[PDB]
């Protein structure tokens, strides 16, 4: 069995190996990369996402989100307070202001320590979930707006034709902006490219151990757990590495830098934070190996998780027994 300790693997494809996206994912899995839940892909030196980032300041962040925490430093939830619209140039200036800027630090480890000590005492503002792309249309390799769609994968594997679309999303971050513990919708893959700026630190639980994380989360968030049998789908709970280690939960960590891709694999729980002003692009995708995970994915039916249009068909076809309850949660 390849990668039996479930370590995060780092890949360096050549320019030739960068041509066929599906083939390279399958190669990484042949080497056991999925067992970690997360892999890093460093593009060949010949590749570029676009020519420059000099002209992005006029993108609008229609609904910036202020991430307000509650709890203790290692075990907290966050809620998202909506703020007035602002441009990427305005958001960059805000990220760099004395109130929000990254503190002085020695190295990534010192900054990680400072994050976990102090996150709860601040409320950073995240420009998340913005439909759009920063890949040049002429970039033919690993262009996250030109991937094979999940609807086409389902149709190729299962024969059923379904409605829905699959487009990328931009994330503009600042120091301490936080992504809570989650798997993807329908336990899909994700791919994330860090276009510019400061790093993103990731934490991940191997898919084979995801239920250990779920059981801890039920213990640590007991009111939330009573409210919903899949409350991690709400994407609000944080648990620190120190608390994970105290409770014996297997996990790994890695820091993504500008120019690097990360892939999350089906049912790989992940969480993390941004080091300073940055911009990432991400999208969900599927492969043949996903189908069995989609069929078994948990679902939130309490009303909180509310998701895209395109998840309807995935539930309807892969999980017909759950469909009626889940759709009530949507309505
Ligand atoms: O970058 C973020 O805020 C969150 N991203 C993801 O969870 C992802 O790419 O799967
Ligand atoms: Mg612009
Ligand atoms: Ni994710
Ligand atoms: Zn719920």
């Amino acid at each position: 069995a390849q990668n039996p300790n479930c370590n995060i693997m780092i890949f360096h494809p050549t320019k030739e190996e960068f041509n066929d996206f599906d083939k390279y994912i399958a190669y990484m899995e042949s080497q056991g990369a999925h067992r970690a839940g997360l892999a890093k892909i460093i593009p060949p030196k010949e590749w570029k996402a676009r020519e420059t980032y000099d002209n992005i300041s006029e993108i609008l962040i229609a609904t910036p989100l202020q991430q307000v925490a509650s709890g203790r430093a290692g075990v907290f939830t966050q809620y998202h307070k909506k703020k007035k619209a602002m441009t990427v140039g305005e958001y960059r200036h805000l990220a760099n202001s004395k109130k929000y800027q990254t503190p002085p630090h020695q190295n990534f480890e010192d900054l990680e320590r400072k994050y976990w000590k102090n996150r709860i005492y601040n409320s950073p503002i995240y420009g998340a979930d913005i439909s759009g792309s920063l890949f040049d249309e002429n970039t033919k390799q690993w262009n996250l707006g030109h991937l094979g769609t999940i609807q086409d994968l389902l149709e190729k594997e299962c024969g059923v034709v379904i409605e829905g679309v699959n487009t990328p999303y931009l994330y503009f971050g600042m120091w301490k902006t936080t992504f809570a513990w989650h798997t993807e919708d329908m336990d899909l893959y994700s791919i994330n490219y860090l276009h510019l700026g400061e790093p993103k630190t990731w934490y991940v639980v191997p898919p084979e151990h995801g239920q250990r994380l779920e059981r801890l989360a039920r213990e640590l968030f007991p009111g939330s757990s009573r409210g919903c049998g899949a409350f991690l789908r709400h994407k609000v709970a944080l648990i620190s590495p120190t608390v994970l280690k105290e409770n014996g939960i297997p996990f790994n960590r890695i820091t993504q830098e500008a120019g690097e891709f990360m892939v999350t694999f089906p049912y790989g729980y992940h969480a993390g934070f941004n080091h300073g002003f940055n911009c990432a692009e991400a999208i969900n995708f599927a492969t043949p190996r996903w189908i069995d995970y989609g069929k078994m994915a948990s679902q939130c039916s309490c009303g909180e998780a509310r998701v895209t249009f395109s998840m309807d068909a995935f539930v309807r076809i892969l999980q017909p027994e759950r469909y009626d309850l889940w759709k009530r949660g949507q309505d």
